[PDB]
């Protein structure tokens, strides 16, 4: 058909196009929105390290004694360290559920305090509970990597 016509169909197109991208961003920014509501694993374990230093190996968290909380809560205001008990727990539910503590979760393996000292070795039921927990945690995580990717 005419010229004005085809330019004004051609940028109606593009409208499109980029309105329904616009969309399924959007779409994928409501979805993320629940995989979102903890910290990140680095944003955890720098929240923890500097204070607690002797939980980890590097980077790595290392498994945690039962009832930890309770000391590094006694310990937080002792030190007057500038972390409340909900951002502490947050941090000690990122690191937990992340996909390397669940794979440490072996029988035998050791748990320590902040010390340094072994407190408890995991058992065949623990074992038992991670390997499922890794299981589900790993199809949450290629969830939120797929979602991502539509955002980047």
């Amino acid at each position: 058909p005419p010229k004005w016509k085809v330019k004004k169909q051609k940028l109606a197109e593009k409208a499109a196009r980029e309105a329904e991208l616009t969309a399924k961003k959007a779409q994928a920014r409501q979805a993320l929105s629940i995989y979102l509501n903890l910290p990140t694993l680095d944003e955890a374990v720098n929240t923890l390290k500097p204070w607690w230093p002797g939980l980890f190996d590097g980077d790595t968290p290392r498994l945690l004694a039962c009832g930890i909380r309770d000391v590094l809560l006694e310990d937080v205001a002792q030190r007057n360290i500038p972390l409340s008990h909900k951002k502490l727990r947050r941090a000690m539910k990122a690191i937990t559920r992340s996909e390397s503590y669940l794979c440490a979760m072996k029988a035998g393996a050791c748990r320590y305090d902040t010390e340094g000292y072994v407190t408890e070795h995991i058992s065949q039921e623990e074992e038992v509970y991670a390997a499922e927990r890794l299981d589900k945690i790993r199809r949450q995580n290629r969830i939120k990597a797929e979602l991502q990717a539509v955002l980047d």
